[PDB]
């Protein structure tokens, strides 16, 4: 597939949507790290995902646990998600970085 | 092959079992991160999953151990398993949070 | 696609664990994924080797992961295949000391 | 498609350049591990990777967070981006050293 | 399917590892799995560099990894895959450092 560069950031009071325009191509999410910015403090922080299970409903999961004096960055190693996809802070002030590729087929 | 978002949460009295109607061999859960929950104490938590070896036998296997303040988030990088699958904590009262994707074949 | 079976072990200083496949037409490989210390282990460095035949035709050792509960209770390795027989044992520490992973088949 | 050794080393106001190679070959950067340099202090490190996004437009991203006496290094597990890539410390000052593959399909 | 043989080594001050074959370099790859410290490490920065040919065809010096005793005793590098030949030294610290990975080897 084709690989582009994706990344967010997220904060208490800001989430993300990545959602792919409709057209003959197959998009994934292919999620790589979350990592706390300057500004999480040392509080924990919970990143989570939501989208489409196997059933045809919402699921939301955790992808991170995070505290910068324990362990500032996760790495997900290409952790896949059909779009759309939410991301956002169950718990922490942020803001917390996310990076990945964006692959179209 | 298809990919769905797949979660659950674990605790000492709750624990979570992936099954599939009828073709379990075009299924595959792949396992991407274990991670402890707000909430949970400092204690040890194991985690550990059930499942089919090639002799035919269910089989107990440890997937991360965790502790919030060492290491609360482990990445498994994909570990398929076909289910049936029971996963459970064997240690700690959680919660525990399990990411994955159900994969599916055509 | 290879058929995949799940496959673990538990190792302690003194208790080794040997992993062979019957003889059969199919392919084998062990894909290891974790390793992980288990509860009571004394909180010392644990060291686990894994020992399978190398390209010149001999078995060798190697270290998959040091591991202490303080610091490091859980490492993950991704999938790494080794073909059998595999020997896995503690080089150091007491454990218990958990493996996990994959037994894949391809027909 | 053949595999040749990359690596690069990031200070405050020194980045890196992966430019687009003047062939008509496809070219990935496969990123595998960000790890911080002797003499690197205590100090938040955050590494940032710039590239084109699905739309075209450039994008910064973050690769890591990384602090010597909690996480040294970070390995990425193969991030393959398309060129032109530029890596660069957004905090820090290093050194900070980026190990991967240059794929090339010819 | 390339065949699959184990791969290790280990590394002091004292010692390097050179990873190199007789016959066609190209069919063969390194992938390198785990960086270990070993049990007589001490709590040191350790760092780990890896030479080997890059796209221009020069020798190049890459970090694999860091790592220390108390903090982080082992990397997992995921397969981090390289062509022979290829040297692997301690740049930083005095060991022992292991490396574990395969020996992939293409079948024509
Ligand atoms: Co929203
Ligand atoms: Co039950
Ligand atoms: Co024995
Ligand atoms: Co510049
Ligand atoms: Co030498």
């Amino acid at each position: 597939p084709q690989n582009y560069l994706f990344g967010c950031e997220l904060k208490a009071d800001k989430d993300y949507h990545f959602k792919v325009d409709n057209d003959e191509n197959e998009h994934q999410l292919s999620l790589r790290t979350v990592s706390l910015g300057a500004g999480a403090k040392d509080e924990l922080h919970i990143v989570e995902a939501e989208a489409m299970n196997y059933e045809g409903s919402p699921i939301k999961v955790t992808l991170a646990t995070l505290k910068m004096s324990v362990q500032p960055t996760v790495s997900l190693g290409g952790f896949e998600i059909t779009p759309p996809v939410v991301l956002r802070l169950k718990c922490g002030s942020g803001p917390v970085h996310i990076s990945g590729q964006h692959l179209v087929a």
